[PDB]
DNA sequence: GCCCTTAGCCCCTTGACAGGCGGGAAACATCGTGTTAACCTTCGATTAAGAGTCGCTGAGTCGCGACG
């Protein structure tokens, strides 16, 4: 998992040398975090009519 | 009809202002410095639902042969 999420910190920040912790705060603040990925509940209820 | 005399116009000489660009002298608003030391020593967007091609890089497959 670690080397997952230096080879996401190098795609999405290639210059920034990537860290153990850094790598794992940046996915996080992409995705697992609601301030960053804010999807509204349009896109969480036509997700849930996709896929179910 | 021509010459003399006098009047009007043009020109010259002086001048008493009027103020007027402009540097100086001065009173006043800029423009580049400093200086202070109580706490955090990685901030953040932004394509990415069409499309014809230029410029470079790095993987898997083969020949030629030597040493048992």
């Amino acid at each position: 998992r670690e080397d997952a999420l230096f080879d996401i910190y190098r795609v999405m920040r290639p210059g920034e040398p990537p860290t153990v912790e850094a790598a794992e705060a940046m996915f996080k603040s992409l995705f697992f975090d609601a301030e960053r990925y804010d999807l509204s509940s349009v896109g969480r209820v036509k997700m849930n009519m996709r896929l179910e």
